[PDB]
């Protein structure tokens, strides 16, 4: 078996190898990378996303969530509040302001101490889940917007036809802003790349261990466990690396620069944190393996977690027993 400690794997394909991306992410899993949860792609040097990012200002993030903690600095969740609309400009000044700003700090490693140590005291701001995409339209190779299509992947493998659109959504960040412990939807799974700016650090457990997460989140959280069988899927759960290592939940982690590619995993746990401004976009896929975990995911029916359009017909074709009570929870 490859990969069999499920470690985190970085590629280097060749301008050659980025053409076919399904045939790259086959090529990944063939050596085991999936069992991580998390890889790593760094795009040949002949690559780029778009020529400069000097004219992305004026993009509008029409509703900036503060992100406000509860809890104890290992163990805590968040509340996401809304703010009035800002643009890319103002944001970027907002995140470079005195009370936003990234301390000084030594490496890595200090700056994530002083992030776990630090976190609950502040409420960063996050632009979160816009829709749209910094990819030029020249450029052939992963090209977030140009990807196959989940509902063309299910019709190919199911022979089903169905609705639903897959697009991609800009993130901007800043120092502290942080993505929740959580799968994607459906248990997809997920591409990101970072286009400019700060690091994104992350942290993922394997898919084979993804339950031991579940029941220590339980534990942790248990009103809202009592509230919802799948309450990770309100994506507002953190708990630290010191806490997971306590508890014995197997995880890794790997900080993400500008320029590179993260490929999540079906039912790959993951959160993370921002070290400061930056811009990434991020979309979900399929391919054939997803299939299997699409039709055992989890769901949210207790009306908290709210998703896209698209998710409907997932439910309906792949967990037709389930649709009916996860039809109510979105209505
Ligand atoms: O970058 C972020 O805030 C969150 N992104 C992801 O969970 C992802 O790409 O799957
Ligand atoms: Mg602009
Ligand atoms: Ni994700
Ligand atoms: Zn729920």
């Amino acid at each position: 078996a490859q990969n069999p400690n499920c470690n985190i794997m970085i590629f280097h394909p060749t301008k050659e190898e980025f053409n076919d991306f399904d045939k790259y992410i086959a090529y990944m899993e063939s050596q085991g990378a999936h069992r991580a949860g998390l890889a790593k792609i760094i795009p040949p040097k002949e690559w780029k996303a778009r020529e400069t990012y000097d004219n992305i200002s004026e993009i509008l993030i029409a509703t900036p969530l503060q992100q406000v903690a509860s809890g104890r600095a290992g163990v805590f969740t968040q509340y996401h509040k809304k703010k009035k609309a800002m643009t890319v400009g103002e944001y970027r000044h907002l995140a470079n302001s005195k009370k936003y700003q990234t301390p000084p700090h030594q490496n890595f490693e200090d700056l994530e101490r002083k992030y776990w140590k630090n976190r609950i005291y502040n409420s960063p701001i996050y632009g979160a889940d816009i829709s749209g995409s910094l990819f030029d339209e020249n450029t052939k190779q992963w090209n977030l917007g140009h990807l196959g299509t989940i509902q063309d992947l299910l019709e190919k493998e199911c022979g089903v036809v169905i609705e639903g659109v897959n697009t991609p959504y800009l993130y901007f960040g800043m120092w502290k802003t942080t993505f929740a412990w959580h799968t994607e939807d459906m248990d997809l799974y997920s591409i990101n790349y970072l286009h400019l700016g700060e690091p994104k650090t992350w942290y993922v457990v394997p898919p084979e261990h993804g339950q031991r997460l579940e029941r220590l989140a339980r534990e942790l959280f248990p009103g809202s466990s009592r509230g919802c069988g799948a309450f990770l899927r309100h994506k507002v759960a953190l708990i630290s690396p010191t806490v997971l290592k306590e508890n014995g939940i197997p995880f890794n982690r790997i900080t993400q620069e500008a320029g590179e590619f993260m490929v999540t995993f079906p039912y790959g746990y993951h959160a993370g944190f921002n070290h400061g401004f930056n811009c990434a976009e991020a979309i979900n896929f399929a391919t054939p393996r997803w299939i299997d975990y699409g039709k055992m995911a989890s769901q949210c029916s207790c009306g908290e977690a709210r998703v896209t359009f698209s998710m409907d017909a997932f439910v309906r074709i792949l967990q037709p027993e389930r649709y009916d009570l996860w039809k109510r929870g979105q209505d």
